[PDB]
């Protein structure tokens, strides 16, 4: 590692620079290279939830956190994907669900795209529980609209990030929604 990036991770997590580092050592017998591959992060999620398909989330978070393209993940970015993969500190983890959504990249959601990583966040839900599941909104085509229903403005065209980060904050129905399990 490196001591900037030592302390952007430790002020990133409830994780000690000592644990961090500890971390970075048992990864890098796995990654020499110090950064993991799409392909590698996606097994990371089949592995421990074998009751779904994270195969689509996975890559989905994957790319969200994959700046510039490289294809790679490394350590630094990968670990704050493990998090945001979670649950928890939540605003800190919102200000990254626009970067989840926004698929394509520009800098507005669409409809679609919600509707991708809702199906894709839905396949993650063991089928077992995908009952359990409150119907209005228990599957993918549903809760998808019972989302770009609160962003309103139904444009069946766009979702700016402004509206994104206050409907999210506003109203933590949506919230709620537009996100994993936690
Ligand atoms: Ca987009």
């Amino acid at each position: 590692l490196s001591k900037e990036i030592l302390e952007e991770l430790q002020l990133n997590t409830k994780f000690t620079e000592e644990e961090l580092s500890s971390w970075y050592q048992s990864f890098l017998k796995e990654c020499p290279s110090g950064r993991i591959t799409r392909q590698e992060f996606q097994t990371i999620y089949s592995k421990f939830f074998p009751e779904a398909d994270p195969k689509a989330y996975a890559q989905h978070v994957f790319r969200s956190f994959d700046a510039n393209s490289d294809g790679t993940l490394d350590f630094k970015e990968y670990v704050i994907a493990l998090h945001m993969t979670s649950a928890g500190k939540t605003n800190q983890k919102l200000e990254w669900a626009f970067s989840l959504y926004d698929v394509d990249g520009n800098g507005t959601i669409s409809k679609n795209e919600v509707l991708e990583i809702v199906t894709a966040i839905f396949k993650m839900i063991s089928p077992e529980d995908t009952k359990h599941l409150p119907e209005d909104e228990n599957t993918p085509e549903k809760r998808a609209e019972k989302i770009w229903g609160f962003f309103g403005k139904k444009d069946d065209d766009k979702l700016t990030e402004k509206e994104f980060i206050e409907g999210t904050l506003a109203n933590k129905e949506i919230l709620r929604l537009i996100q994993f399990e936690p």
